[PDB]
């Protein structure tokens, strides 16, 4: 499953070698957050560019669900992140390292990926007063080549429509190499 993506990531994601790819995985992401503003849930997304490069996309929606099945021993977000528009585990599958963390019912929680496989089970990793949903992710160097690097204007063209397609959710956009930031929403 995890598998079948890493083996033909075109079919999945895109071009791997002009960065067309590359950036859908930002893109893919961010429609869940989309998603969550569309519910009533959340009203702000933020996308950092990292100087390591990887991206983050926080918003401040419910947060993903955390519970655990009892007889499986598998977080709900494990099950999100795991099992196949084509969805976020696809990103993981993609990704050297994905980080999720979760602000949800008080608590911090997270889990860490490599390659689409979890490292530990999901944990918490301390209190909050906020809820919401954060996933940071390296991009695999043995899939994307030519264009390894996210690039502040494909994504910043890209938010500002969904800000405009979404009437109501505040899109920031934030790059950690230069500090250039951009504030898209629309009345
Ligand atoms: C940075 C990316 N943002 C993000 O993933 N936000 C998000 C996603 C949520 N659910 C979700 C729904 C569908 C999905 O795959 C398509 C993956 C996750 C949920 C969600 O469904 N939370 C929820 C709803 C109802 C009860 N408990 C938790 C909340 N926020």
């Amino acid at each position: 499953g995890l598998d079948a993506v890493r083996k033909r990531p075109g079919m999945y994601i895109g071009d791997t070698d002009d960065g067309t790819g590359l950036h859908h995985m930002v893109f893919e992401v961010v429609d869940n957050a989309i998603d969550e503003a569309l519910a009533g849930h959340c009203k702000e997304i933020i996308v950092t560019i990292h100087a390591d490069n990887s991206v983050s996309v926080q918003d401040d929606g419910r947060g993903i669900p955390t519970g655990i099945h009892p007889e499986e021993g598998v977080s709900a977000a494990e099950v999100i992140m795991t099992v196949l528009g084509v969805g976020v585990s696809v990103v993981n599958a993609l990704s050297q390292k994905l980080e999720l963390v979760i602000q949800r019912e008080g608590k911090i929680h997270r889990q860490i990926y490599e390659h689409g496989v979890p490292q530990a089970p999901l944990a918490v990793t301390g209190e909050t007063e906020k809820t919401g949903t954060m996933v940071r992710f390296w991009p695999s160097l043995e899939t994307f080549t030519n264009v390894t690097e996210f690039e502040y204007e494909i994504l910043a063209k890209r938010l500002r429509e969904l800000s405009f397609l979404n009437s109501g959710v505040s899109i920031r956009l934030r790059d950690k190499r230069d500090g250039k930031e951009d504030h898209f929403h629309y009345e």
